[PDB]
């Protein structure tokens, strides 16, 4: 037998423990188009039709964006775009109204409600109109059979839509 | 009614979705002491007794370390230190053996097994001995009623011990 | 050395693996009171004030119900009741409207919106009025600093309110 | 305006909230074969070779068992069986020893250690030998690239092996 003293300099009294962390993935699309018909006399939307290029997704990360395009997500090869079609705008007042439309994600379509909040209506510098509104609402992954392989535990079943728009009159 | 065109520059077609992420918290203790009796003739440990100052924890983060000291973790005010006491070393060969001892965390004591792996035995530059071994093993939070408030979901019930030691002869 | 044959009858080739499962806790309250002023000429609510006895919770399980009363949940000793006070009803049509009111849980108050859906308005058998409506909406635990000890991982931050009411005229 | 009183009999003041629950899946295999060479003079294993029919899995549930056979698990069509081959038994004493062998799951092979605990050695009623031992150890899903599609969050990366054997001498 013999006696030793630790060399604290090259000794590590260590442990590893596994924990979970919840975080929001925030994201948008760089490439989309829309048709907007709005009546500032009454603060009513008349037609709102949006097409989004799935390809142009951005969640501030280069490799997860590619993965979104694959079979277990968007399947962008087969279904390159997602679309929203307004069916009904029910005004609450000049600032607020309930929008109902058809959302289509990878060929599956469901009718959703978004909360329209009008942030500002104006006649601009040049005497031509502008508006700044938002559309907000929660859709369920399950309702669109979207990313069915991924469990509702790992990734929430709820997606929260926040569409923030500035827009000017045409021609 | 009137027609608008989005100003893509001040429009954001956005979404938020919640996901979970699993990660290892790695950590050690900066301040501990040990008594080590080892016989290089036979590669057997004779006595190994460690005292760790809970206060000196480090998981590479200043604020979680403080939180570890609180009631729902270490309770360092009441139980400032954790201790290991070897009871039995069962040699497998010169590189490997099974160590059995008493671990005490916040006043609760249980007998654990660690896997001893001898990385190197030597007579040094100056003709005095050295050794470099490791002790590895999994303990269960539940076995020590440790952090009972925190669910086995958020934080694993398993803690993985990795004690890496370099040490030299005494006097 | 010697050769053996398993007795399949008293041999078990076994394994254990840990998995997570997501489930809805559904619940209601057995004991509450309300004041309801409604105008069937216009399908508008005028006053809606509810008081719920936290004590009377029921999630189909005797022991979790008790636990709900404790400090890390309702604190029913200090805050025996939760209250809702209508501030504003904004009609959409005769079937649908947006209700805004003050919810109070354990002394913390916040203004919420519920979606009112009128399932049926009637003059009854005896020529006295009835109505059957629902109130639906999502509140956030975090908004009320409710059950702060429990992580948003183990238990959702979102509570989904579904108030289903049948009601008859007074005196 | 008009005043109503709830019909408590057909009124439900209700809520739904999502929570996670951790549970052990326990399981075994009904159909396997083994070759066992053991020396009761020294309490050493000499040869231990097991073949397990993946098909015969049982986790007390008819539909999850089928799912285990599919591509995202065992792929039983391609890889019908899992095998263990002992390479080395290192005795600790007559009750305990460390077993090292090759585990193969769906064509991927890795060397594992199991803790052998001898529960009983005997010469039976009829003067022929018996033994009753157990083999215990943790393997990692990731080490065998097993069920790669399923996240380490939903299902633990750790599988815990508990092989409980009774066995009698041959011919
Ligand atoms: S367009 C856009 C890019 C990145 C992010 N993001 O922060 O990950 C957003 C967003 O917050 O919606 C939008
Ligand atoms: S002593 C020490 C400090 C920090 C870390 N760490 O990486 O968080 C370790 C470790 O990896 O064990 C040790
Ligand atoms: S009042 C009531 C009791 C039990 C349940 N439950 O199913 O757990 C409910 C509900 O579904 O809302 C209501
Ligand atoms: S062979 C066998 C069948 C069922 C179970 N089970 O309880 O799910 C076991 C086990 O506990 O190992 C074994």
């Amino acid at each position: 037998m013999k006696e030793y003293t630790l060399d604290k300099a090259h000794t590590d009294v260590g442990f590893k423990i596994k924990h979970l962390q919840i975080s929001n993935v925030k994201g948008c699309f760089k490439d989309y188009s829309a048709v907007i018909d709005f009546d500032p006399a009454s603060a009513e939307f008349k037609k709102l039709d949006v097409t989004i290029k799935i390809a142009s997704v951005n969640t501030e990360n280069q490799t997860r964006d590619n993965h979104l395009q694959q079979d277990d997500f968007f399947k962008a090869k087969k279904y390159p775009d997602m679309t929203f079609t307004m069916k009904k705008y029910e005004k609450i007042d000049n600032e607020k109204g309930k929008m109902t439309g058809t959302l289509t994600i990878a060929g599956v379509s469901k009718d959703i409600v978004l909360d329209a909040e009008i942030g500002g209506v104006a006649k601009g510098k040049d005497g031509k109109e502008k508006i700044g509104f938002s559309l907000n609402g929660k859709i369920k992954r399950s309702d669109f059979k979207f990313a069915t392989s991924t469990s509702t535990i790992t990734l929430s079943d709820d997606i929260n839509l926040n569409i923030e728009v500035e827009a000017n009159e045409k021609e």
